[PDB]
């Protein structure tokens, strides 16, 4: 019933009604010769959207807003991208261009500029110190702590109890580390545990990557870190 990446062609996106008035929107990517499902979220503040995460790539990015726009049918005012890498910014130029504000944490914003990735317009202020949360609109923003990345965020929807994990917390079927190559493997585990004691209410766990699930989630993620650490 989540939708997986056989149902999903390159190019289009689904949405997924999460809880009332939040959604994940799903799409894939090609790479290497295998195919990627990736995830991120949309919340509805009154009367406009705010979103979580580009749909990786900008003709999967013009997708979703399409999808938006014939499903939801309410505009996207706000993007918060979660990490740098182009899962998550790969889009903020059609986001951009479609009036659309872009936000990053000003780390976010300075290692997608050293990636060559696409950089969000805004800056958020609060999220520098590991344990740093905000209220945006609708969302808090939590930075728990480097893990996948060493800017990584994470989006809770207090209204819904749903925790968006982005590519800090894995899905269950996903047994082996992926590409660590921007990670704190020493200090992934620790800031999962900052994100429980944080969140230790949350019903729903989305993965930046494959199908939610619920807090197992977060230690799943630390036994799959720990093992490539002990590799
Ligand atoms: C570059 N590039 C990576 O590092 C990917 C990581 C990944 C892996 Cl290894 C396995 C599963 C999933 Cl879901 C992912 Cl996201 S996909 C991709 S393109
Ligand atoms: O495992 C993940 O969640 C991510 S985002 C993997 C990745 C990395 Cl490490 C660099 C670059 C890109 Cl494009 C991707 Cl997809
Ligand atoms: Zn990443
Ligand atoms: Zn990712």
């Amino acid at each position: 019933e989540y939708p997986t990446v056989s149902e999903i062609p390159v190019g289009e996106v689904r949405l997924y009604q999460i809880a009332d008035g939040v959604w994940s929107h799903i799409a894939t990517q090609s790479f290497d010769g295998a195919v990627y499902p990736s995830n991120g979220l949309i919340v509805r503040d009154g009367d406009e959207l705010l979103l979580i995460d580009t749909a990786w790539g900008a003709k999967n990015t013009a997708a979703l807003l399409a999808e938006i726009e014939k499903q939801i049918g309410l505009p996207v005012t706000r993007a918060v991208s979660t990490h740098f890498h182009d899962d998550r910014v790969g889009g903020v130029d059609v986001l951009r261009a479609a009036g659309v504000a872009t936000y990053a944490s000003p780390s976010t914003r300075r290692l997608a500029e050293v990636e060559g990735n696409e950089i969000p317009t805004h800056s958020l202020e609060g999220l520098s110190s590991s344990g740093d949360a905000v209220r945006f609109g609708p969302v808090e923003l939590f930075y728990p702590g480097a893990a996948h990345s060493t800017d990584n965020l994470v989006v809770y929807v207090p209204s819904a109890s749903v925790l968006y994990g982005g590519c800090a917390i894995y899905e269950l079927s996903r047994t082996s580390a992926g590409n660590v190559a921007d990670a704190d493997l020493a200090e992934w585990p620790t800031s999962i545990e900052r994100i429980q004691q944080h969140y230790p209410e949350a019903q729903f766990v989305i993965p930046g990557h494959g199908l939610p699930g619920g807090l197992d989630l977060l230690k799943h993620t630390t036994n799959v870190v720990k093992a490539h650490t002990n590799r």
